């Protein structure tokens, strides 16, 4: 399947949701890996600076979620199973700013 | 083995004990955050051809051998997992690492 940035997938880390943050050039390349940020259902992590709150109406996920930009994982592209949906441009911009903040970029 | 978890520093960690380069910003490094984000450092210098990766001489890092920062291999470790500190990456090579990270993460 086609792996794109800003997309949410289910993956085995247990089975949790992740947001693809690897750029689409590397996603389309022959690179076996894909970098992603973990999405938690514990909304209390939204207080942590840089993390991004995602309503369940936005992600088509069961519950409200939070992108934890301090929890970055490198997965095999094969580990990505069902796709959940996509994060809108505005919230993805918030995620980008959080990532630049936590990574000094 | 307490030291100070600072950016641009190289540590040994169990991912298999391998070296990692801290890329998490120092505000989060000083915070109570249990995790620390790092890029894996390989001794396979052939990965220096991969775009974005950064070659690190052993004279610069005080590492056993010449190494390469693989900016496509990013791991989130517990601050406790960082054991012996190896040294620090100069500002110029860390800037190259930053550019590679911005490229692979569209930042």
């Amino acid at each position: 399947m086609v792996i794109s940035r800003a997309e949410i997938y289910w993956a085995d880390l247990k089975r949790r949701p992740v947001l693809v943050i690897q750029s689409d050039p590397y996603n389309a390349s022959r690179l076996a890996t894909v970098i992603a940020a973990v999405i938690t259902s514990n909304t209390a992590l939204a207080a942590m600076p840089g993390n991004v709150f995602l309503p369940a109406t936005t992600t088509r996920l069961p519950r409200d979620s939070v992108v934890n930009v301090t929890a970055i994982v490198t997965l095999n592209k094969t580990d990505l199973t069902d796709r959940v949906g996509e994060v809108p441009a505005s919230l993805m911009h918030e995620v980008d700013r959080g990532l630049r903040r936590v990574l000094d970029l």
